[PDB]
C-alpha cells in the first residue's frame, strides 16, 4: 500500500506515488522529477492531474505519452495555488526537471518535500528563507558520515583535463560515456566541448535531451555516430567485452578507448583523492568511475537541514530496514543537539 512518507498530511496530495494505483483519498499527484523508481507506473493510460515542473512535464508528454490534458506543469520560485492549496517549486540541483515542493497548509504547517536532492548554500537564498518549516520529507540517500565526495566542479575539471591529453596524445582514441537515465549530462557535454566534437547517441537518447531545454543544444549533440568522437552508451555496455565489441563496430576509425562511469559513491572515496584515481585498463581500453554525485553528500545534507531547523524529519530514503531508520534518527538528534533547535 501508498506508504506514509508519499502523502501529505492535510491535502488530498500524494509525491512520488503512481505505482499503488488509485490511492484513496488523492486529487492531485505530484512528480518530483524524470527518474523510474520516482514516476513508475505512469502511462497514456492515466487520467488523474500530474503536477511537476516543465521539463518533467515535456518527458511525460514525449517519453511515456501521458495525455496532455493530465499534465499540469507550473513554474519555478512562483506561489501557486492547487485544489485550494499554495504551493510553490524550487530547484532541487539534482537532474534536469528536478525540484523540491513547498506546501502551505490551510492550518499553518508549511511542509517542505525535497525529492531527490543535492543539498547547496544557494538554497539557503531562495523563497525558504522567508518563512519557517515545520516538517521536512529529507532525501536521506547519504545520511551516513562516510560518504564524502567532491564538488561536482573538481570532477568536471577532471574528466576534461583526462580526455583533452588521450585524445592529443592520439587522435585515433574514443571517448565513451555511460548512461541510464537523465541525470549528470555535464559530464559528457563538458569533454565533448573541450575536443571541438558534438556528443552522439541513439535516437531513444536523442529525443530524452530534446526535452530537456538545454540552451543551443541542436549545437551540441547528434544521432550520426560517424561524425562524432563522444559516445553514449547504455552504462550496461561500459566494461571490457561491451566496449571491444563497441570498437569493432567503428570500423578501424580508433585504436583506443577512454571511458567514463559516473557512479554515485564507491569505498575509494573514503581513502583516495580525484587527483589520484587510476583507469582499469585492459589492452587499448580504459575505463574511470568518476564520483559525480547529483546526491547531497552528509555533511551538505547536515548543513542545510542545521539551516532550516525544522520540527520534524521524515526519511523518504533507506526506510526499509530498522538499522537504517535507527541510524538516521541518531544523526538527527545530533544535529538538533549541536545547532540548538
Ligand atoms: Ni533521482
Amino acid at each position: 500500500t501508498c506508504p506514509f512518507y508519499k502523502k501529505i498530511p492535510g491535502t488530498g496530495f500524494t509525491v512520488d506515488a503512481f505505482q499503488y494505483g488509485v490511492v484513496e483519498g488523492c486529487t492531485a499527484y505530484f512528480l518530483t522529477h524524470f527518474h523510474s523508481d520516482h514516476y513508475a507506473g505512469l502511462s497514456k493510460h492515466f487520467t488523474f492531474p500530474v503536477y511537476c515542473s516543465e521539463i518533467t512535464g515535456n518527458l511525460l508528454k514525449n517519453k511515456l505519452h501521458v495525455q496532455e490534458q493530465y499534465i499540469h506543469p507550473l513554474p519555478l520560485d512562483t506561489e501557486c495555488i492547487v485544489n485550494g492549496v499554495k504551493v510553490v517549486l524550487l530547484d532541487a540541483n539534482h537532474c534536469p526537471g528536478a525540484v523540491m515542493i513547498l506546501f502551505y497548509l490551510p492550518n499553518g504547517t508549511v511542509i517542505l518535500h525535497t525529492g531527490d536532492f543535492r543539498a547547496d548554500p544557494s538554497m539557503e537564498r531562495s523563497l525558504l528563507a522567508d518563512q519557517k518549516v515545520h516538517m521536512l520529507y529529507l532525501d536521506t540517500t547519504y545520511c551516513s558520515p562516510e560518504y564524502t565526495f567532491p564538488s561536482q566542479q573538481e570532477v568536471i575539471r577532471f574528466a576534461i583535463n583526462t580526455a583533452f591529453e588521450a585524445v592529443t596524445l592520439n587522435p585515433h582514441a574514443l571517448v565513451v560515456c555511460g548512461t541510464y537515465s537523465i541525470g549528470k549530462e555535464k559530464v559528457f557535454l563538458a569533454i565533448a566541448d573541450v575536443l571541438g566534437s558534438k556528443v552522439g547517441m541513439s535516437q531513444e537518447k536523442y529525443k530524452t535531451l530534446q526535452c530537456l531545454n538545454i540552451p543551443e543544444i541542436n549545437s551540441l549533440i547528434t544521432t550520426d555516430m560517424c561524425s562524432s568522437l563522444v559516445h553514449l552508451l547504455p552504462m550496461m555496455q561500459i566494461n571490457f567485452k561491451g566496449l571491444q565489441s563497441h570498437l569493432k563496430k567503428c570500423g578501424g576509425k580508433y585504436n583506443q578507448i577512454l571511458a567514463f562511469r559516473p557512479t554515485g559513491w564507491t569505498h575509494s572515496n573514503k581513502f583516495t583523492r580525484i587527483a589520484d584515481v587510476i583507469p582499469q585498463t585492459k589492452g587499448n581500453i580504459s575505463i574511470y568511475g568518476i564520483p559525480y554525485s547529483e546526491h547531497s553528500s552528509y555533511l551538505e545534507m547536515k548543513r542545510f537541514v542545521q539551516w532550516l531547523k525544522p520540527q520534524k524529519i521524515i526519511p523518504t530514503v533507506n526506510v526499509g530496514t530498522w538499522k537504517s531508520r535507527s541510524t538516521m534518527e541518531k544523526y538527527f538528534r545530533e544535529w538538533k543537539l549541536e545547532a540548538g533547535y
